[PDB]
């Protein structure tokens, strides 16, 4: 009834797999190869040709973002959002801010030296906003447990420490930016987060190829 | 009880104007000089330093797409978006392609001749893809009657149209895009939408400011 076309090592994917797996909603995995994709790919999504992609009773939902707002809609129980419409506004607002901001992550493996040092500067200043005004003191973007915003957020967890390994710059460490580097830990250690990463060594891989592509 | 600070160019404004409106929310608007910002709206929108900001109950949101949520959840009655998580889904995956896609009319301001004739044949097919995939044989992209996927595309009504005067050249056109121009003309002569909208010649006149500005 459902299915996941999805990947391996993809952050977005991984996304959908853990709010399905939050929910309790049984799915296919489907792992598509993106240098020769399927048939229902390309008529599922065809504006961006991209996984994820969610089937459910065979109609497809793209987009990550899109998919969990649908998964948050379609199985209530168990909420990934506030109640309260300021809150709401709140969630929506951070996860924009991180849509937005993941961009600036791409010149960590275009730039050398004296550049790639005010590429990693610029990333820390984005995490620290978001750490600042967006996780302040609590120990979830979502409170006391995990929601949409940890959610979106997870890339910023195994899939940046693979990014910074890869370029051989740092950016999340816990002397600059203390409480977000802690919120990272604890989202690792999340029993559904810690059943449900791509393994290390195999990311670390994928992104030194990314980075060598990119030069 | 509700300020909007805005201003009375921004089409980003408008769509909170018009979601406003729709509602029957009384508002106090806030024009904002960009070029000396109030002390309000740098404590209200630290993160971005931008309008509109609304206001409710001395409790601020930034972001248009951000606000328009909010002000759909605060306010139910009159919905802006459908019932159904399905569809529900579809209304933000094309809300989100345009709100991606709105960097790509940036080109028409940047570049000249052959080149500004490749930049306006782009923006074509992103609202050829609209048409096609979003729009389809309906009136308006919420039916019947205006949604907020009707709002977050009423940019490319007026603004649009001032934005090909000043460059010089056309993108939505009858012939290219039949269905996506007869929208544009049953917006703009909704008579929420025809009293609620920047005069053209003032619209204009700002528009190649901007050009002059970005060459
Ligand atoms: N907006 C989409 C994006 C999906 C997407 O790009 N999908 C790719 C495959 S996944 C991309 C990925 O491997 C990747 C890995 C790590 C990061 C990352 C991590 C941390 C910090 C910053 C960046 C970002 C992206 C695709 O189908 N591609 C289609 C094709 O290329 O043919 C969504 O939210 O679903
Ligand atoms: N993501 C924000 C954007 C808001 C924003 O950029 N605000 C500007 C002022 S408004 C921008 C505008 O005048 C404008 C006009 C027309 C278009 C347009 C029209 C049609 C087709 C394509 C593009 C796009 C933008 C600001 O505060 N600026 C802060 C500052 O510059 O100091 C939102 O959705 O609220």
């Amino acid at each position: 009834d459902v299915k996941l076309h999805g990947s391996w090592v993809s952050p977005f994917n991984y996304r959908v797999i853990w709010a399905l797996k939050l929910k309790g909603v049984e799915f296919e995995h489907i792992v598509e190869d993106l240098t020769n994709k399927s048939e229902l790919l390309l008529k599922y999504n065809p504006v961006y040709k991209k996984i994820p992609v969610l089937v459910h009773g065979g109609k497809p939902i793209a987009e990550s973002l899109v998919i969990l707002e649908y998964i948050e809609e379609t199985w209530p129980e168990n909420p990934l959002l506030p109640t309260d419409p300021y809150e709401r506004a709140m969630a929506r607002f951070w996860i924009q801010y991180g849509a937005t901001k993941t961009a600036a992550f791409g010149a960590l493996f275009r730039a050398s030296g004296e550049e790639l040092e005010k590429a990693a500067k610029e990333v820390v200043e984005v995490l620290r906003v978001l750490e600042e005004q967006g996780l302040g003191d609590k120990k979830f973007f979502g409170g006391d447990s995990i929601n949409l915003v940890d959610i979106s957020f997870g890339l910023f967890t195994c899939w940046l420490e693979a990014i910074e390994e890869a370029a051989g710059v740092k950016v999340l460490e816990p002397s600059t930016l203390p409480r977000l580097h802690a919120w990272a830990q604890n989202f690792i250690e999340v029993p559904l987060i810690k059943e449900n990463i791509p393994d290390y060594d195999k990311l670390l891989l994928h992104m030194k190829g990314v980075r060598e592509k990119m030069m």
